[PDB]
């Protein structure tokens, strides 16, 4: 059952396997040069992770989940992201989906640089729906509408999308925390890549920016076994049900939200984000 | 499908995930002080592994403390990688017949321990293992599985060829040969023998500690050794538990009269000229 698999932890619904040994996350030790990449699930985490990795390697083309460990991921003794990080050489790149109040405090104390990425809410809901169908140990939603009712209530893994975006937007007041959008990478990739190269204190030569653009397109990454998640067992992630690199577009909500549901969602959204100044792209 | 999952490799039926990158196993580099623990599947590997570990030490999972050499599942599981990062002295687990073991182990004259169990009881234990592993097709019936076992058409091949080849290798003083039934009927003697082979001093305290920590009851309730630290998506113990019965003679509850006579007759032909001594 749904609530046998997921449980509320300090006000946030979570996979019980990731909270059984919470002490290991709470007491994590950060290093001054660690870089944190944070996102709400299904907002483009894999895409921006590959872009940053290429920058670290000066455009020189192991699975991505080994090169950039998923911090809180844990499944008893078979999978352990904290252990992977303790054995990783500096400078480390860290992936997470946690809201600010649950992130290890050591990261704030050492003032580490961080990058936060978001995507428009309706398109996130469609992508997250297919993800639950893909993960074998997660109960399949009865219908898309049923899933959306839960999304609006914050009753899905990692909690409320609204609370997540608003809290991280507040944190981005700091010059060492960069805030970005999926739709901006889609409509103006060259500008977004140059911005990332400069934030990471490197030089944006024309040759470098070009290698990155060609290597990280949707067509390329869909055929790259290192980034398309085929290096992960079908017993856990069944891509025959739904592929990881699905569509990669803006606007798929138009093929899933019935008229009546869309109006209720948008109305609810306005009340939740009323006083938030974040600037999403007109689409 | 059975043959979509398994394929013959150099005359031995194997899980295709363990042979896709065979070069990594073939070229493996051994160290002079490495110790190899070898067995045919379901003969008591976990039991003797814990005994040897306690000896070395005078709670991470056992599959992390003692890496499974040829085990591989793309980039999620890799036993060779685990061994390259392990500090000496290393303890290595394997189910490979002598002709497939990395040659570096023979070249450096490493010490090894081989363990076996009577064939009929191995067949019962292996049958439940296939039901437990989610990615392995469930046999239609026990009899169907036994027909395949006699033909050597199960993972890791012929049990008969495996035991006969390792018995010949045990002529070497650095390769110790042991039996599951001897550990069951005379544990104190088998433990003292292992302590001496590993060049350590057998004492009252040491032998008794190991005896009580390695009983079937103790290991069944130890999360480090009962395999509950391994995902249910891969190993479903609701179908059948890893620490199942732990006895001698369960074949009496599974083999019909007619099948037993055919099996024993076949066994005779296969083991005709082998001097190995199983317990009555
Ligand atoms: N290079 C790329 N260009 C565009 N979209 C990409 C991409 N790489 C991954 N994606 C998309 O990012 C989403 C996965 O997000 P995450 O990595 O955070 O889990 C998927 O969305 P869709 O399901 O809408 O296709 C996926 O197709
Ligand atoms: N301490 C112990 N005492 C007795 N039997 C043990 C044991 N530890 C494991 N076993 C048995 O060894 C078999 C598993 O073998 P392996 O370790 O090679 O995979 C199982 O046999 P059964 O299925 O007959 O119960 C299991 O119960």
């Amino acid at each position: 059952e749904y609530y046998e698999v997921f449980g509320e932890f300090r006000g946030v619904l979570m996979d019980k396997r990731f909270t059984k040994y919470w002490e290991d996350v709470e007491m994590f030790l950060a290093r001054p040069d660690d870089l944190v990449i944070a996102t709400y699930p299904k907002s483009g985490t894999t895409w921006i992770s590959e872009v940053v990795y290429m920058i670290y390697k000066e455009g020189d083309v192991d699975a991505i989940f080994n090169r950039i460990p998923y911090l809180e991921c844990r499944n008893e003794d078979l999978i352990n992201g904290i252990k992977q990080l303790k054995e990783k050489e500096s400078p480390r790149i860290v992936k997470t989906h946690l809201p600010p109040k649950l992130l290890p405090a050591s990261f704030w104390e050492k003032n580490c640089k961080m990058i936060y990425l978001c995507r428009n809410a309706k398109d996130v809901a469609v992508s997250y729906y297919y993800f639950l169908l893909m993960i074998t140990s997660y109960p399949n939603p009865k219908s898309f509408s049923e899933f959306v009712e839960k999304f609006m209530q914050g009753q899905v893994p990692y909690g409320s999308w609204y609370d997540h975006v608003k809290a991280w937007w507040e944190k981005s007041k700091n010059s060492r925390v960069l805030f970005m959008f999926y739709e901006d990478m889609k409509e103006d990739i060259r500008r977004e890549v140059v911005k990332l190269i400069e934030f990471l204190e490197r030089k944006p030569s024309a040759e470098l920016v070009d290698r990155i653009i060609q290597h990280t397109s949707f067509q390329e990454m869909k055929n790259n076994p290192s980034t398309n998640y085929t290096m992960m067992p079908e017993e856990m992630m069944n891509q025959k049900v739904s592929p990881f690199m699905r569509k990669g577009i803006i606007g798929d909500w138009k093929n899933h939200f019935p008229e009546a549901l869309r109006e209720r969602f948008d109305e609810h959204y306005k009340q939740q984000m009323k006083d938030c100044t974040v600037k999403f792209r007109m689409e």
